């Protein structure tokens, strides 16, 4: 992978492996979020991050997620070449957001697209704070400062307003926990893996229909003894469903998310 | 990748990914193992397979993992380059071998090596069978035809004999189950997860004070979609444990094993 010829964002190709892939033989959603993920690590590290930057590190402060919305037109298929180009932007003092969009490398089609937003977070406390401009001094120089949005429409379906869903769901599957492959090289539990257990409240057979776009919203961290229950019920050519992760005893909310499905 | 000048093995170069690291910030056993199985059907499918060979498909016949032996004398870092070799090897009518060699790409010494042990089971009915003459006739001329070994010397770890675990097990992980990120193409679990689960009963006292230098997993029987497993562990002794992998209600086998863990 290599920044661009402006500096200003990072395209890195991957060959999708064998056990990457689901019963379609492509990509998982999975997979895709694995692969934005390390786009945007490879990015960070090509511009001199080790995405932490001199002033955070030293006040103990953090980027975290607090929203990911992927839209997917083509899964890759297993052996296929995808391209993924990353770029950040500053959104003030609210956070900054990170970008990408994936294509296919023989055809250059755009196949995919996502968006996320990230806040800084006191590493110990795990207080949320704006940002001061000491900070956005230091990464403004590593985005474009014109919009480059990867979702530009009015009224798209990053931007949405997600509600909690109600009891008794229709769907849901309890008792998951995470394993040590869960975990990042911090020993938090990945990001990709909270996608995983909203995907496991979906029957099986919805084997005929294809994920298309997923909104996840992340409010609070599964710690590595605590056991979730993933909870979905239909809001609905296209069937869409509300999601909510919640730990499984106080059944205290970690996430909320919605996903749409296209009839294959 | 590609096959090598004699068209008898495969090599292929692997950056190891963000993702795909523990808190070392090198690669995990798991994360070796699937680059395993990756170069190993990669070498399938530039050998003309679709591993199953034409009288195989028309028999309902598959190659099925029985035992799995690793050793890592260095694990990758996020970052570095690891090229694998691998290759296959005919044994009488017992079944197949795969082994592989794992070279740290920059240095060209030799971090790690692993060996297989493959039998032909009938896809439906799940009865193992002796390799006849028609199908080993037909992937013959893909092996060396003498010796090849990763493990060459005498009374190697590769060969012992496993006992079976008694109780009760000092270390134990219960109701661990699969999610689909655990499934490969075909919608059985994924070899390498049976791997994850057996390192669950290990505390993580001994993960963060030791490195795994060698892991030998027996598989028996599959832990099917709906199936839940109990992952149960004791200290034999470096340090060295006993595995053992049951369905959770009726108690029945899936898996046994054994680790040896080297100090830091
Ligand atoms: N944005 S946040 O609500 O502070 C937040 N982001 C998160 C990402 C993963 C797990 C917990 C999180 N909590
Ligand atoms: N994204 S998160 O899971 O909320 C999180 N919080 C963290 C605190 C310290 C180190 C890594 C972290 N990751
Ligand atoms: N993957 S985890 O939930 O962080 C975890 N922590 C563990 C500590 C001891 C034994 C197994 C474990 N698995
Ligand atoms: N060799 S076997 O005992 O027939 C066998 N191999 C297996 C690999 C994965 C899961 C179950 C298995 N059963
Ligand atoms: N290696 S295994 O998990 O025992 C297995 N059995 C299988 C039967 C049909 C298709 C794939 C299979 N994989
Ligand atoms: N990953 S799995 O255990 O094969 C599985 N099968 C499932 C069927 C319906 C809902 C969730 C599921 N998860």
């Amino acid at each position: 992978g290599s920044l661009t010829e402006d500096g200003l964002s990072y395209k890195e190709k991957f060959v999708v492996r064998s056990y990457e892939v689901g019963s379609n033989k492509t990509a998982t959603v999975e997979t895709i979020a694995n692969l934005l993920q390390e786009v945007g690590c490879n990015h960070a590290q090509s511009v001199g991050f080790s995405a932490t930057t001199t002033t955070m590190r030293k006040l103990h402060l953090i980027w975290v997620t607090a929203r990911m919305h992927i839209e997917i037109y083509k899964y890759p298929a297993w052996g296929d070449v995808v391209e993924i180009e990353t770029w950040c932007q500053s959104e003030g003092r609210i956070g900054t957001r990170r970008d990408w969009i994936l294509k296919d490398s023989v055809t250059g089609e755009v196949t995919g697209r996502a968006t996320s937003k990230w806040v800084m977070m006191n590493q110990d406390t795990r207080r949320l704070q704006k940002v001061s401009d000491d900070v956005r001094d230091e990464y403004l120089v590593f985005c474009p400062q014109e919009p480059r949005l990867a979702f530009p429409e009015e009224n798209n379906r990053s931007l949405k307003k997600i509600p909690k869903l109600e009891d008794p769901a229709q769907y849901s599957m309890i008792g998951l926990k995470p394993r040590r492959a869960d975990l990042d090289m911090n020993q938090h539990v990945n990001n990709v893996t909270y996608i995983g257990w909203v995907l496991e409240s979906i029957p099986q057979e919805i084997d005929t229909h294809e994920l298309q776009v997923i909104t996840l919203d992340y409010r609070r961290e599964c710690q590595q003894d605590d056991v979730v229950d993933s909870l979905t019920t239909t809001t609905s050519n296209d069937s869409q469903f509300l999601h909510l992760l919640r730990l499984s005893g106080d059944g205290q909310e970690i996430n909320r998310g919605t996903t749409l499905w296209r009839k294959k």
